[PDB]
């Protein structure tokens, strides 16, 4: 019933924290200077656990009950396997937290010895105890967001809650096989993490096309990890259960459901007793799946309850986006009440109330938006966009503090065809590249699911089998998308534009005059910024397929 329970002890730091940057070298322009990024610490967590900590009501009923039975019923049709001790091993990303039992990532991914007996103790653990509460370990995240004045104050820290290292291997070896396959046979098409830009694009625009009049909205939970109640969980389990399983994995399945995902006790970094949650916790294996399942399931039973017409929904996490046919502006908000008044009842309260969008541009799914420009050709072309503020935001500051994974590159490479990636974040880039003299090095960026590693120099190979050479081409952007734009740069405090245009032109040329990939990178990805446009032609681009 309640999401938390706290002991008074506090939500400590590992590492000295850095909330603001000495300098901000992107919101700089000679004579006009600003700072107003920030990153969540340690120092709001309490804020955080007032917010996140309360009384969860949860009443189901025949609608919840009809699409639960239906969601089994796909999920009988799945079959998973254990993965190898070996092979959860290889899935350790190289950096993640260290266990309390002598040994790091380092030494998992290369299977020592003590890495591989501790795992082992674990897994056999599993097997053999059912019950008792597996320990996790609290923390504030660190995350970098610009001030929004009108919006409100800054935000306080995210909670992250994972078990030791150990844990969260054998969690892998039983449902890491699971994760990558239920989501997908349960929803189909409405399972939102399985679509690059191209394809989010193409979804939306179909189920907005097939309604006669059609009518979006974007649900928003307040703060959904503590709204999944123990119910809920257990019920993940019987979800997973149905699937087609060896008796191995169902054990250890139903031990990991009782002593972890369901609840367990929380320790802040000084060992200290922190708390107990019987809510979702953030850093573990089920987080994903678990909120998009559930999150589906409720919202399906609501959209029934409500009488949602023709419903066609796209699901990431805790993120939804359902598209249907309208009904007149007074009985679609009769009808948006009535869904979130069900979803209330199955403990799915919303932050921001939902409302009836008619223009697609303007719904945001899986934090994207779907906006059209204009090919060299001159028809329409549709791509994904966003708001700048935070990804700019973390450009800025991940330009002065370089840290491991960047998210810049991500942002370059998922949203390429955007005009604040192609005058902002490309000028930016590459001009700090070249002025550090590293543009072949490789760097590590995130698309949530892996780390990849790659070249800035092969952007343009990357973004034409990506989105194609109108990547390289689009014109005539919305006076929306452009307003947001604008107006993301004000209030970062960094120049406008019309500034960014100038500073492309000297980029393009100086990129250029080095020749080899960096000239390509030059005349492909800032044709945009000279008058007389290059030809362009298709790359070697043909040489490579992505995964995520
Ligand atoms: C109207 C022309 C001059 N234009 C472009 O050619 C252009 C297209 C794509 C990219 Cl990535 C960059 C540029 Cl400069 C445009 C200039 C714009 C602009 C420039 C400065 C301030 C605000 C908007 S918007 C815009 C467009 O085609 O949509």
């Amino acid at each position: 019933s309640m999401s938390y329970s706290w002991t008074g002890a506090l939500i400590t730091p590992c590492s000295p924290e850095e909330e603001k940057l000495p300098i901000n070298p992107l919101s700089n322009s000679l004579l006009r200077y600003h700072n107003k990024v920030y990153c969540t610490t340690s120092k709001s967590a309490s804020l955080r656990a007032k917010k996140v900590t309360f009384d969860r009501m949860q009443v189901l009923d025949a609608y919840y009950d009809s699409v639960l039975k239906d969601i089994k019923l796909a999920a009988s049709k799945v079959s998973a396997r254990l993965l190898t001790l070996e092979e959860a091993c290889q899935l350790t990303p190289p950096h993640s937290a260290r266990s309390k039992y002598g040994f790091g990532a380092k030494e998992v991914r290369s299977l020592s010895g003590r890495a591989v007996n501790h795992i082992k103790s674990v897994w056999k653990d599993l097997l053999e105890d059912s019950q008792t509460p597996i320990p996790t370990t609290i923390m504030a995240k660190n995350e970098v967001f610009c001030v929004d004045p009108t919006k409100g104050g800054k935000k306080a820290a995210r909670l992250i809650v994972y078990p030791d290292l150990g844990v969260r291997v054998c969690e892998k070896m039983a449902l890491y096989d699971v994760t990558q396959k239920l989501p997908q046979a349960v929803m189909g098409a409405s399972y939102g993490f399985q679509y690059s830009p191209a394809q989010r694009v193409e979804f939306l625009l179909k189920a907005w096309a097939e309604k006669k009049d059609p009518m979006g909205f974007s649900y928003d939970t307040r703060c959904f990890d503590s709204t999944v109640t123990e119910r809920d969980i257990r019920t993940e389990e019987s979800i997973y259960q149905a699937c087609s399983l060896p008796e191995e994995a169902r054990t250890a399945i139903h031990s990991l459901t009782e002593r972890l995902y369901v609840g367990g006790p929380m320790f802040n970094s000084k060992g200290q007793s922190c708390g107990y949650r019987r809510c979702r916790a953030s850093g573990v294996l089920t987080t994903s799946m678990g909120n998009t399942i559930t999150c589906y399931v409720k919202a399906l039973a609501a959209c029934k309850a409500a009488g949602i017409v023709a419903p066609t929904m796209l699901v990431c996490g805790d993120d939804l986006v359902v598209i249907s046919e309208s009904q007149g502006t007074e009985e679609d908000e009769r009808n948006l009440r009535a869904f979130t008044e069900a979803m209330t009842r199955y403990s799915a309260p919303p932050g921001d109330p939902p409302r009836p969008e008619y223009d697609l541009e303007l719904i945001t799914s899986c934090s994207s938006n779907v906006s059209v420009a204009l090919g060299p050709q001159g028809r329409r072309r549709y791509y994904l966009t966003r708001d700048p503020t935070t990804p700019i935001a973390r450009a800025a500051w991940e330009t002065v503090r370089h840290s491991p994974v960047n998210s810049w590159l991500g942002n370059i490479i998922q949203y390429a065809p955007t005009i604040w990636v192609r005058m902002v974040l490309m000028t930016h880039f590459f001009s700090i590249l070249m002025a550090q003299d590293t543009l072949d090095q490789n760097l590590n960026f995130e698309m949530y699911g892996s780390v990849y590693s790659v070249s800035p120099l092969d952007l343009p190979a990357i973004i034409e089998r990506l989105h194609g050479l109108d990547a390289f081409s689009l014109h005539t952007y919305t006076p929306h998308e452009l307003t947001r734009v604008a107006s993301a740069l004000r209030k970062l405090g960094a120049p406008p534009l019309r500034a960014w245009k100038s500073r492309a032109r000297a980029v393009r040329a100086s990129l250029i005059s080095r020749g080899g990939r960096a000239a390509v990178c030059g005349r492909y990805l800032f044709n945009w910024a000279v008058k007389t446009k290059l030809k362009l032609t298709p790359l070697p681009e043909a040489r490579l397929l992505d995964l995520s």
